């Protein structure tokens, strides 16, 4: 406590440059898409290289700060694509969000290939997503029409 910083990254003023390697890996992204309530969408697309827990905590802390304060106030819709994956590879993402995500999670929607978290979780089909999110607000992976270029987004964030 005299040399090393420990605990939450909430007040560390993380920038895209602080999380650049994991941003490039596209473990998670904030497309700009909004759910039907007006809340922001945080996406974890289909992943096998093990990631460092601290890198994931920094990533979700940074991504929580991406939407405007008013949009964030409605809480996030988290979309996790589990198609071609397993529960043992999804549960650690939910645990890290519960421990490190500095904003409210309204609901975590898991695309089916249970509910012991502080936020609501729902096992849904890629079509069941459209009940809570308009397809114009969903990216390509979920048969949506929202244009989102992750590499371009990173370059614009680095210019902030």
């Amino acid at each position: 406590d005299a040399f090393f910083r420990t605990g939450s990254f909430r007040n560390d003023g993380l920038k895209a440059s602080d999380v650049l390697p994991i941003l490039k890996e596209k473990v998670a992204f904030v497309s700009g898409g909004r759910d039907k309530r007006g809340g922001p969408i945080l996406t974890f697309p289909a992943r096998h290289d093990r990631i460092r827990q601290e890198d994931l905590r920094k990533l979700v802390t940074y991504l929580a700060s991406v939407p405007s304060e008013d949009v964030c106030k409605r809480g996030f819709t988290v979309i996790i694509d589990m198609r071609g994956s397993k529960w043992d590879l999804i549960k650690p993402l939910l645990k890290t969000l519960q421990e490190a995500f500095p904003a409210e999670i309204h609901v975590a929607l898991i695309i089916k290939p249970s509910s012991k978290f502080i936020f609501e979780t729902s096992m849904v089909s890629v079509e069941g997503l459209t009940k809570l999110v308009d397809p114009s607000q969903l990216t390509e992976e979920f048969d949506g029409s929202l244009d989102y270029n992750h590499e371009e987004w990173i370059e614009l964030r680095l210019s902030l």
